[PDB]
């Protein structure tokens, strides 16, 4: 498609493409007379400029050590003969605001990233662009950028944090979660919740696991956006701050042969970055920015897409959420390249797709280490966790448009019960806790949390570790038009089509109605008749917004469905 | 009116009522966990929360020291017994952009700022907000978050740049910008003009004279959102880096009081924001920025509110654009300070007004020493420059929902001439270029530069220049539904309303249509009768948006008519 967003390069084989448009005209003298300002020389106005885009800020863990990997990319683009700006936006901590109003203003953080990027790159006439997110919605938001402006561009990944270790126990942000409601249960004394909550984030880094900071750095790394290993560095590792002071020579490269984002990300490495969500076993969350990324760059994707990739690729991964293991154990097997040459070696990946290394993945693979003989965190084809991914697509009477759900395969192939109707997270909790009984059989739906009706698509954990303490993981199943951060055992699904506040059949469930999750059928219907359910609808008004004002309400305003991947700017 | 936009603190006397969300809860165990990891004790837990926003980036002048400048606000902030977490949004240059389509992505950087600084305070609970933008865009959109968050907050203005000094001659960004067209004159040489470019910018800070940036940063400690002499100071002054460890000592007392930014902000203030526009001949640019940060506080601020206090406040002081001095010179003769002393003495401003000193502005005034004996920058009330403010709105047949003009009073009281229409910046400066003398006796519209339209309102220098290099300075008058950075010694009129996007009468004027101008009367009138121009009206279609992705059609999706202050939220 035809993307129409960005300033296009004055009219080549130069390095300064756009820079040109300000270092080169007299007409131009206001900006040659900042940019000496800011202390370039006249021979620096020859040269390249590049954006360094960081998310840095003090408050979070996984940013709080960007400013110091933006340093070192800046000294690799000097080192490289080019002239690099740092300049940093705003993200915001899922762990902190995870259980809190706060949420709200997370998934959009994404759209707000690229639009700050974007914004900076076009005002300034950068040539190219370096990002050093750290954070689950940085990385998308980051490439989503690089995608519009279609100009030279890598990321760099921060890098996972390390979990946590005190007196022979490990402990990640998942056990700080867990806490409270293992001391409510009497699990654990008060005491010992303490000591997990000093000892659960030992330094900087994303949070540890396959979630959705790690599943979408993997994915980038597979689109061929970043450079090899930048997935699977841990954030405090030394070689994190070496591949900061060298994605300028390969930047410098990528100037040269004008290879661009566009170029890079195209249908086949799309595919390339969802195998690896399927085989590794990667958050639901990744259809959201997956299609959000394909979007940027005028590619389509869809919730079919996601279904297909799933069906052809086994989950093989022990790594936690589902498995045993984290990030910085892939990194002592050889690293995500290790995972990638094996997957290729199988034939599940497209290896003639070209990558920030200006060679394709086979060519970027051809040499990097196998994985480690006798590891048992890959599973081999022929004995996989699951035969196909984790990742359903799945619709019916109540999802029509669509909705994503992790299934392991334990769960059943059926679930059938009442319906019991929540107009969110609170409502929920208050009845789980006040009478966990009437929750057992039930098909719980907890609505009005879609993109609109949140607003903003919070992420929700305590509904699933509620489920859990009160012994009902497998015993009921849970229904959301938002995003679930946990699996319960059980039947999960969020990301449900239309979703209640644009009347989709989702908000017109009443409580007694019985809901019916197939997953061979890949539906959840409902025995309430069509002609009764439109009855409904006809009735039906959608709710007051919760807010008239700020940056949600423009979110209300601008947002796709959740099967659209929340996009914007449409 | 009832702004619903962030999160309430949960439910008071206690420093942190919004921290305590997240601090306090055994259900919160994981946002702790962060906050251990990012180094906070358990008493630093029980510690108010600051977030300290940033706007640094090295590319530009105004920005490159913010950096420097949060360290020093994190250590008072420190210093005050708080945790303070600094963060970083962007901005963007418009002297690097002027001149370019990357100037389509200035103003609404405000609105991006606002939603950015909105979104980190929000979704990480912080307490309260200090602030330190040091670029045109940057004030508002920090006032405009402060607003919607009704936090406790302060911005600290970067401050000025200085004037560039070589060989006993004094240079700023304008005498860059006029370079090109006093060398294509004649006036000067290459060499002449490279000397300029070398030396017109010396250091860090915003743009030396009463242009958008000290406008702002004035109307703002006016209004008593920063500190006294906070926008007098210059950026590499020692007192700026003093007021910067001060902060945090100040804010401390807003907790205290729980004396928030819709306590300070009000029609009071806002009028003595205004008054300060008009003594010191600020920018038309201030009418935008006013409203926006009216808005955000839920009051009302239009167009004839600014007419009434033009009438009613004198232009007096002799500074740049329209006279002698720049910003640095104020701070000589006693600085912001002195100069509302002055104006608060003549009865012109509301002293009663409370502001983030914690006490009145009448309070702060009264210390403070008066203009220093003998200066002429600021003229007696009996000898002013212009008897009213240099701001004027028009309306009548071509702008009926306004306009926004600096009228100095040596410009006459009409204009009349045919129209010259142009669909654009580039069109218009074509034609001036291959045959200047059309241009005489005309009124020139450049049209299709307004938020929609440009897309993005874009600030135009090099028509007026043009026009005076051709000698036709008060020879034509210029319109746009965009906006303009300079004057001509003629009729200058933007910001006109509808824009030609959306159907105004500028979108309806053909060439040779008679258009008057009448100050007097405050109109902007044609010949063409009411009857033709609705004839036209009826034949007209709107054109193309100019994009279809990213930040700028979310912009042209969001953005209000520029007599509302352009605002985005609503
Ligand atoms: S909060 Fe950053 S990845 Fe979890
Ligand atoms: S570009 Fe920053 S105030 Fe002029
Ligand atoms: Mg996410
Ligand atoms: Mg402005």
């Amino acid at each position: 498609q035809s993307v129409t967003a960005d300033p296009s390069p004055p009219i080549t084989n130069k390095l300064n493409k756009y820079s040109s448009r300000i270092t080169e005209p007299k007409s131009q003298g206001g900006s040659q007379a900042i940019l000496h300002g800011v202390g370039l020389s006249d021979d620096d106005l020859l040269k390249p400029q590049i954006g360094i885009s960081s998310v840095w800020y003090e408050g979070n863990t996984c940013n709080m050590h960007l400013l110091k990997l933006s340093e070192a990319v800046k000294e690799g683009v000097e080192n490289a003969g080019m002239v690099g700006f740092r300049f940093n936006t705003i993200g915001v901590s899922d762990a902190i605001s995870m259980g809190t109003r706060g949420m709200c203003f997370s998934l959009q953080s994404r759209d707000l990233i690229a639009d700050s990027i974007e914004t900076v790159m076009s005002a300034q006439w950068y040539d190219g662009n370096i990002s050093i997110p750290g954070c689950d919605k940085n990385m998308p938001g980051t490439i989503m950028a690089m995608g519009r402006l279609n100009r030279p561009g890598i990321m760099v990944y921060g890098g996972t944090i390390k979990p946590g270790h005190f007196q022979d126990k490990t402990y990640d942000i998942w056990s700080a979660f867990q806490s409270y409601g293992e001391f409510v249960s009497g699990s654990i004394s008060d005491e010992q919740r303490k000591t997990v909550l000093h000892h659960s984030c030992p330094g900087a880094g994303a949070c540890g696991g396959m979630y959705t900071a790690n599943t979408m750095a993997s994915a980038i790394e597979a689109m061929g956006m970043s450079l090899p290993y930048s997935s699977s560095i841990p954030a405090e590792d030394p070689l994190k701050l070496d591949e900061c002071r060298l994605a300028g020579k390969y930047l410098l490269e990528l100037l040269k042969m004008d290879l661009k984002p566009r170029d890079i990300i195209t249908p086949k490495s799309l595919r390339n970055a969802m195998v690896s969500v399927m085989a590794l076993g990667g958050s639901t969350n990744a259809v959201l920015h997956l299609i959000a990324i394909a979007r940027s760059v005028g590619l389509e994707l869809t919730l079919d897409d996601f279904q297909k990739v799933s069906d052809a690729v086994p989950f093989l991964a022990d790594l936690k959420p589902s498995g045993k293991y984290v990030m910085e154990d892939i990194h002592k097997i050889g690293g995500t390249p290790a995972v990638l040459r094996y997957l290729l070696e199988l034939g599940l990946m497209d290896g003639d797709c070209m990558t920030v290394t200006g060679q394709t993945l086979a060519q970027n693979l051809e040499n990097v280490p196998s994985l480690t003989e006798g590891q048992e965190i890959i599973r081999p084809l022929s004995n996989p966790i699951k035969e196909t991914g984790h990742i359903q697509i799945l619709r019916g009477d109540l999802a029509p448009d669509g909705s994503v759900a992790k299934i392991t395969g334990k769960e059943g192939l059926y679930f059938s019960g009442p319906a019991l109707v929540f107009e969110g997270e609170e409502s929920m909790l208050a009845a789980i806790s006040a009478d966990p009984m009437s929750f057992k059989g039930t098909v719980v739906v907890i609505r009005g949390e879609g993109p609109k009706g949140g607003p903003g698509m919070p992420e929700m954990l305590t509904p699933t570790s509620a489920i859990m303490g009160a012994g009902l993981g497998k015993e009921c199943a849970l229904l959301t038009d938002g995003r679930f951060s946990g699996g319960s055992h059980g039947f999960v699904v969020g990301h449900i089509c239309p979703e209640a506040q644009e009347g989709g059949p989702i908000g017109l469930i009443k409580n007694g109605d019985i809901i019916t999750i197939d997953i061979g059928a890949a539906r959840i219907d409902t025995q309430v008749s069509p002609e009764e359910m439109n009855d409904r609808r006809k009735k039906w008004t959608a709710p007051a917004y919760k807010v008239n004002r700020g940056v949600l309400y423009k979110y209300i305003k601008n947002v796709q469905s959740a099967s659209d991947g929340c996009v914007t700017d449409e």
